[PDB]
């Protein structure tokens, strides 16, 4: 059964800092054993050789193990997703999701935040980017969606995932058994792994019909409107975030789409959808501390243009467009929220329309 | 005497493309010999080894020479400033400034756009970053300010400059005569050259008292509110842009300040100051094609924070913060204008407050 | 008929410098109209957005047009290959190949340098990286090989090429006609274009049997021992360099293979093969100004190891391994020649064994 | 009293791998509590935001604490220097230094390896790069030199150090007390901290007279021939490595200088100086497993040339010359040793002549 959720966004003061999580536990805001998911941004390069993700992961799991009754083995099964790369003003942070004990919940028929978690069946190197990944992910998303107590896909607003990369060893693992892989460049496998996962989410939620192998990274009109996929277990980790009626709690999630890197109105639409009443032309000062965080994807479009204007992102061998567009949308987004602590993630194949991406917002509607 | 000004922003379709300038001349929008200044963004890395600036410079001067009566020598004296680096959505473009023949001008008492140009006395390597650069720049700014027909410094809204770097040869040139230089790193000399130039502008316009050598790059509370300095002649090139009454024309300039990288309200204040009436909470769709361009500076603050949130820009050895903050503010700015063709420049020592910078806007008020 | 060849390596003093070529012509070392090929290194980033290649190309073709009777159209057909990226000590330079007038040649039965040039049939975006590119290249290599007066493939020591990339427009050009492309990442298309071209050279010279599409970038045991391919016309440009008996001249070419990035003995083997007698353990001081240049390829092996030791090149999202291994092998090679002006090129799929590449040497055997 | 030393170079299989150290302890090669120093290369970017250094540091200290009787506090005082950045073929590794118990030592009058350690007095931000750092370092080097049982500075072959950087907090710490700092760019403070430390070593060992503040980073003819300084405690950590007679052991150290990035003969001179007899023109195959490691510094010269040839390292805003020259000299060095596991460090102000650096070699002379 779905439980009421407490959500807290905390800053990371350094690469290995989990002190703010420790403080939340100490002050009784949440119990260590009730942390069911963490979604954060780390200050690494955001690519393959980003070791800030494991540094934060160790620091956070050490807190959870030290202050709870869970074993390191049980703590190790908590989904924690670290999206590296905080280019520009983006501030390293972690959004903590925890269940609320029944004696602190006020049950209500209003839609309130609920979280579902699942793990897919083993992802083979040869599956990555193909229909095998799509079917296995789609099944796991259906699992997590049911685990959240959500029956209507329209009540799912945000599916944050984690999927593996193709490495030198897994690439051999395929060739040992005879098989081919989609790509042998590990950096490109990042975009591929997120894309194939996104297609699985879109299928599970009924946003698209089952695609074919030749659609992956090619048919960019096929996408999920709630998928936020990251890489890079030998299995897709799934975190479904939506709303359920009759659970209680003070937070609510909504979403929309950023049609391109400058679509601030899409971000405001997400915040409105989450339940915050805002003016017709809102401004960051209207939020009054009620926006916990936003979670969105961005990408450089394959046509090399934004609103009719050419940019040179796709030809830049000096600074990969991953970093360029992340910094850009980081500013666009933080300008809306007024808080540089925003979850902005790059590599958005099949996640929102080309050149854009989904955007979810969590707001505090409680007293 | 100040003349009425025609202003046109055109895209660059490639690194060597000046076809849009050629088209403006062919269609009679402006005469080649009346082009007095060009200010543009090029798609290079924006650092020391950025050769897109010279490629655009050659392409543009070839057009001016081919379609005018001016010799290549006279064309060579036209101030053309190319700010490299178009990280993110920023679109390569050039803003062309031209005088209008008297038989096409409607004289008016309303403030309208006027441009003044000057060259300072020779800048010695040992001057760069010291009071020598400040005094020589301040004198040239007073020259250009008078050349624009501007007597009140409050009527100066935008001073775009070009100053040299410290190179292996000029560094010897100093040591040959005995002298020391401020830095021997050419990449750092970029920030220094712009900073010392900015202090000169601030002195000339009476924004600050004459500083000392130890203030340069250190006393960041001393700044000009209209300086936009770029590098990197052995002389400061100065382009003063302001308004004059009784000249006529259809364009007007205004300015404000971006207090930090997310200060969109500062950009809107510049547009309002330029003469466009806008709603209380404006949006890009209110502009109705009346905003020609904005010109602004950005920088990562030395305290490493934006609105109380830590970022890791100053410690990033992978992608210099020059590129990170440029992409970020590029998005913030283009979100306001709705046009990725924006003049966003990085390296803003003594140009606006720390972590921010000046922002000027040119609007079309004509029929 | 093959003509005797004069070969001169000159430095570039700046990005746009062709003064050393101009000096060679002025001093009567060579005639402008007799320049048949130029192969050089430019100081750009060596990737997609490297504009130092076109800057050098324009500067060099302007010299050839200005000092010869050839029209700009005829000069435009001279194969000039600029390999960008001079990471580390590699010094920007150009190797100039020119025919010698008959009244300056001493015919000899000794093997002496000869150059052959050809152009393949149009390369379609959909051909790139597939058997279509391989067959079209193989035919052009047979053309250039015959144009050099070479009948035995063992007399071909160095085939320098130029092939196009997959761009946003050509990718559409395929999809407009229905077709698929190998990759849509332009940076990766560099490695693909060179690889498919290398396979064509290997087929033409009988080094391999005709491969299949699934071999390209995958069967790295299939390679040419003389191919040096660069990108990125809509056609493979081919420059075959070998030896012919009975032509005369003072230069001779030889080659071997660099088995890995540290294989200096492979470079020395190339110099020995070119005709220079050297000690058993040679050193750079044994060359006595008789080595004109070396031309070689390098790459990071897919197994991520060099001589049993792991390196992290393939996982580095900060500095692409293209640049890392180029700088590394630049030092290894310049340590052998004693001259930082070495032609070191990266991206070596099907060019020498995995982790290595071919290496050719041109020596001056004349009085 | 100096003790006999056991030296072992082990690879790192991953960023957090200390298994090879654990194996050495388990097999009885060395005792955990007798490890007195570790000097290693890690696969990070080698700049300010390199977190592979702390990852390796934690992994290695955890082994030392787990397998010894030393407390984490005592283990924390063991000097461990991690030089990040393994550009090109350089393989991540750690050289472990341990004392040998008396019942395993064969005392000999031959010069054999000895290690001395010291800590300087507190380094103030305002000291960095000035005569204060030089005097405090010089005193600590004299301490470590005596701790190694070395009386003649000619018997010191290698002084590996660790010194702090200037950070946002320490820079305030100076300005709070009134003081100025040398630079406010943290990336540049790396080169400064190593330079000032190198001058201290040179003074202590009598290689130079006491310099002045204006010499630091400027008088590059003043240098130590054994200093290898890294950054970045609030104190200079010192590791002196030399030879002593009458101690016993099987290893010996020697050194020379690399006059420029291609000076392989300098590396061979170091190996010869260490006691290995080699041919006149040695080759890597002559080493027969007797070379434990080499330790050297490299840098791009301020004149921008190597052996009369221009390179573009100092103007490269895309890939800092730190990374370019490190990869280059990594290849040059590994070509000599035949082992990519080489200690190659960049940033060499006052460490060997300009454009070069010291090079030390440790060889195994035992049965
Ligand atoms: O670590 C990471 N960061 C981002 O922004 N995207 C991915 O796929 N991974
Ligand atoms: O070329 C250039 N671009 C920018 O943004 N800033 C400077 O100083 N130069
Ligand atoms: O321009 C260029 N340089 C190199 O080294 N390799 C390729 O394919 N292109
Ligand atoms: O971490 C590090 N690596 C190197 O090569 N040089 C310094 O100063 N620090
Ligand atoms: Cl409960
Ligand atoms: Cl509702
Ligand atoms: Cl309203
Ligand atoms: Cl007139
Ligand atoms: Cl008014
Ligand atoms: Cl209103
Ligand atoms: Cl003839
Ligand atoms: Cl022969
Ligand atoms: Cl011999
Ligand atoms: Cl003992
Ligand atoms: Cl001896
Ligand atoms: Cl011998
Ligand atoms: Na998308
Ligand atoms: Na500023
Ligand atoms: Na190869
Ligand atoms: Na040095």
């Amino acid at each position: 059964m779905p439980e009421a959720i407490e959500v807290r966004k905390v800053p990371l003061h350094s690469v290995s800092d989990a002190s703010e999580l420790a403080k939340l536990i100490d002050d009784g805001v949440l119990e260590a054993d009730r942390v069911i998911a963490v979604i954060g941004k780390t200050e690494g390069n955001g690519g393959v050789n980003d070791y800030t993700r494991i540094i934060a992961d160790r620091a956070f799991r050490e807190v959870l193990s030290a202050k709870g009754n869970r074993s390191p083995e049980e703590v190790a099964e908590v989904p924690i997703v670290w999206s590296g790369g905080t280019d520009g003003v983006i501030s390293p942070h972690a959004t903590i999701f925890a269940t609320v004990p029944a004696d602190k919940v006020t049950k209500t028929d209003e839609p309130r935040l609920t979280v579902g978690v699942a793990m897919s069946e083993q992802l083979l190197p040869e599956d990555i980017g193909r229909t095998a990944m799509i079917t296995k992910v789609a099944a796991a998303v259906k699992d997590a969606m049911a685990d959240a107590g959500i029956t209507d896909p329209a009540d799912v607003h945000y599916v944050q995932t984690k999927t593996p990369l193709l490495t030198i060893h897994t690439i051999r693992d395929a060739k040992s058994r005879g098989k081919t892989v989609w790509t042998e460049q590990t950096h490109e496998s990042m975009d591929l792994s997120n894309g194939g996962t996104a297609l699985g989410i879109a299928v599970a939620l009924g946003e698209i019909d089952m695609p074919t192998d030749e659609d992956v990274m090619h048919s960019r009109e096929l996408f999920s409107s709630v998928a936020s996929c990251s890489s890079g277990l030998d299995r897709a980790q799934i975190v479904v975030v939506g709303n359920a009626r009759g659970v209680g709690g003070r937070y609510r999630i909504g979403h929309s789409v950023m049609k391109d890197p400058l679509d601030q109105d899409g971000i405001w639409a997400a915040i409105r959808d989450a339940g915050l009443e805002l003016p017709e032309r809102p401004h960051s000062s209207d939020l009054d501390g009620q926006l916990v965080n936003v979670f969105l994807k961005c990408e450089a479009s394959q046509d090399g243009t934004v609103r009719g204007r050419r940019n040179a992102m796709l030809d830049d061998s000096d600074v990969h467009w991953h970093r360029q567009i992340k910094s850009c949308v980081g500013g666009v987004t933080a300008a809306v929220t007024g808080d540089p602590a925003v979850f902005v993630s790059v590599s958005a194949a099949h996640q929102g329309p080309e050149g854009g991406g989904p955007v979810a917002a969590i707001v505090d509607l409680g007293q």
